[PDB]
C-alpha cells in the first residue's frame, strides 16, 4: 500500500570465514558409527548438496566476525562510524544473553553517544526484519544511517555435535535430527542503510510482507551445542507458508515472478532451494545459491548472497531483487531492493 | 503561535492493555545469607549487603521447569482481557526478555503459537539488557502511527531458577575468591516475574493511555560492566552506577529539549529496579521527590527488562495514576544504553 520510497541501501560487505571443513573429512570421522549403526546414504553431500562449509578460527565470537563485516560494509558506503545512528545486530550466535552482541560490535566500532543499539532474534529471518526495523527509522528521519550486522559461529556445533556422536554408545532418530547441525556453516555480513536524498544514486529498499505459521515453532530448534530439527515437515510447511505469503507480496508490491530480477533466499540446502523454485515456477538462473561451498549461514546468508551478487557485477540499475526468508517459527518474509 | 516539530515523538500511539505476573516462590535474603554465611565469615564479611546494603529483602521464583515463553504467555492473555481483545486482533509480537527458551526458534514465535496468533501476526525477538521492553515499545509504536496494524503484544517472561542455582553453589565453594564472589553478588538480586502491553492506534481506544516514545543515549564503550549467561552474572556494581548516572544525565539534557521534560513537571518516574544505592543515586542526582518514584526490588528484586512495565502495571493497580498524569519511563541497560519516554495516562 504505501511502500518505502527514501531508504537506500548505501553499503554491504560480507566475511568468508577462513577454515574449511569439508563434507568429507566430515563423513571420515563419522563412518566407524555410519558402518557400527547401518546407514549407507551420504546425507550431508549427497541429498543436502553440502560439501563443505567454512569455521573461523577458534575464539573468532560472533561479535568480533560483525565488526569485521561492519568495518567492509563503512568502507564500501564511504562513511566513518560518527555518522551511523543505529546499529542492529540480527544473528542467531550471542556473545551473551546481555548486553546485547550490538553494543559489543558498537563499542568496538566507537559509535557516538546518539546511536541506538540493539539485537533481534528471528532465525533465517532476522536480517530483513532488521533492514525493516532500520528502514522505519530512516524513514521517519529520526537517524541518517544504520548499520545492520550480522555475525555466525558455528565451531561449538562443530566439536560438540561431532565428539558426541562418536562416542561408543551413540543411538538414532537422534542422528536424522542432529545431522542437521552438520549443515550449518560460518560467515558474517553487514549493509549500511542511509536515507536515500543522502545517497541518490544507491539501491533502494522497498519494504515487503510477513506470514507466520507459529503452530510449528518446535520443529527446529537451537542452542549454543545442538540443534535438532524435523527437516522435511519445516520443508514442506514453509513452503505452504511462502506461497501464501507470495499472495500477499502480490498485493502490497505488485509482484508476479515473471518480473524479478534475483531472488535472494535464504540458504539452507538443496533440497529446500529445488522445492522453492519448483513450487513457485521461478527460472534457476534468477537463484543464487552458496550452501555447496559454505552451508546454512542462518540470517547471514541473505545479505552475503546480496553482496556476492554485488561483487559479481550481476546486479544492474533498475533490478528487481526480492529478499526472501523462511524461517523456524514458522516465519516468512518477503521484500523488494530496486537495484 | 510558533509552530515546532513533533521532535520524533510517536502520534497517535496508546496502551490498551497491560499487565503483569508475580512469580509465586519467595526466596528471602535472610535464607540466601544463611546459606552464605560460612563463606561471609571466610571472607571477612560483616553487613547485610542484600539486605542492608542492596535493600532486597526477597525476591520471587518460578518453578524449576517455567520458560520465558510461559511466563510471557501467562501476562499475554492478562493484558489482552485488560484490553478487551481477542488474540486476533494482534498483527505484531515482540518479546523482549532477556532469558530465551533457545537461540532459535525466537521465544516470541513459541509465545504467539501458544496464543493462537493469526498468520498476519509478525513476531520476533528484541534483546537489549534491561531497556528491551521500551526498545519494543518503540518498535511497536513506529508501526502503529504509520497505520500498518491495529494492535500490537509487547511480552516479556524473566526466569532466575539456574542463575540463582548456580551462582549460590559457586558462591559457598570453599575455594571462592573475594572477587569473585563480589562480581557474581549481583546475580543474587534477581527476580523472576512477567509483564505484557497491548499497544494500539489511539482511534481505537481514545480514552486509553498515550505513549509519545522519547530520546535514547548510549555509552557502548562500557559493554563489559555486566555480562550474563543461562548460569552466571559478572557485574562491576560500581561503574555501572557512575557511568550509569552519567549516562542518564546526558539522556535527561536530551529530554529537556525533545519532550519538554523538568523533573518538577512529572508525576512519576518508572524505571527498572536494580537495587537501593543505584535508586538513591539516581533520585539525589536528579532532584527528584522519592515519593513519585515507585520501588518493588525490596520484595522482588531486579526483573530486569520486565521491571519498567511491571512496575507500571502495579502503579496502574494501586490507583496510583489518574488521567492526565505524565509518567516518565527511565531505562539504563547494560550496554550502556539509556532512554527515557513519556506515558501520558
Amino acid at each position: 500500500h504505501m511502500l518505502f520510497q527514501n531508504v537506500s541501501i548505501a553499503g554491504l560487505a560480507h566475511i568468508d570465514a577462513p577454515h574449511t571443513l569439508t563434507s568429507k573429512e566430515i563423513n571420515e570421522r563419522l563412518q566407524p558409527t555410519y558402518d557400527r549403526l547401518g546407514i549407507k546414504t551420504d546425507v550431508l553431500g549427497d541429498v543436502a548438496g553440502i560439501h563443505a562449509r567454512r569455521l573461523w578460527d577458534q575464539d573468532v565470537q560472533a561479535s568480533d566476525a560483525a565488526t569485521q563485516a561492519a568495518r567492509k560494509a563503512l568502507i564500501d558506503a564511504n562513511i566513518g562510524i560518527e555518522k551511523i545512528g543505529l546499529l542492529i545486530n540480527t544473528s542467531v550466535s550471542r556473545d551473551y544473553l546481555e548486553p546485547s552482541t550490538a553494543s559489543i560490535v558498537s563499542g568496538n566500532l566507537g559509535v557516538s553517544d546518539h546511536c541506538m543499539t540493539f539485537d533481534v532474534a528471528n532465525a533465517c529471518l532476522a536480517f530483513i526484519n532488521g533492514m525493516d526495523i532500520a528502514a522505519r527509522m530512516l524513514e521517519r528521519g529520526e537517524i541518517d544511517y544504520a548499520l545492520v550486522v550480522d555475525g555466525e559461529t558455528a565451531n561449538l556445533v562443530y566439536e560438540k555435535t561431532l565428539e558426541r556422536m562418536t562416542s561408543p554408545d551413540v543411538t538414532e532418530e537422534e542422528f536424522r535430527n542432529e545431522l542437521a547441525a552438520l549443515t550449518l556453516g560460518c560467515g558474517a555480513a553487514a549493509m549500511v542503510m542511509a536515507r536515500s536524498e543522502l545517497v541518490p544514486d544507491a539501491p533502494r529498499y522497498k519494504g515487503g510482507v510477513t506470514r507466520s505459521a507459529t503452530e510449528w515453532n518446535k520443529l527446529c530448534r537451537g542452542n549454543l551445542d545442538r540443534m535438532v530439527t524435523d527437516t522435511r515437515l519445516l520443508l514442506i510447511e514453509g513452503i505452504k507458508l511462502a506461497q501464501k505469503t507470495f499472495v500477499a507480496a502480490k498485493q502490497v508490491l505488485g509482484w508476479a515472478v515473471e518480473e524479478l530480477d534475483q531472488f535472494v533466499i535464504n540458504q539452507v540446502s538443496r533440497p529446500h532451494t529445488a522445492a522453492f523454485v519448483k513450487s513457485f515456477g521461478i527460472d534457476p538462473a534468477k537463484v543464487m545459491t552458496i550452501f555447496g561451498e559454505h552451508g546454512n549461514i542462518g540470517p547471514a546468508s541473505v545479505p552475503i548472497v546480496l553482496s556476492k551478487l554485488k561483487e559479481l557485477g550481476r546486479l544492474k540499475k533498475g533490478d528487481r531483487i526480492a529478499l526472501l526468508g523462511i524461517g523456524s517459527g514458522l516465519n516468512c518474509s518477503m521484500a523488494e531492493v530496486v537495484w
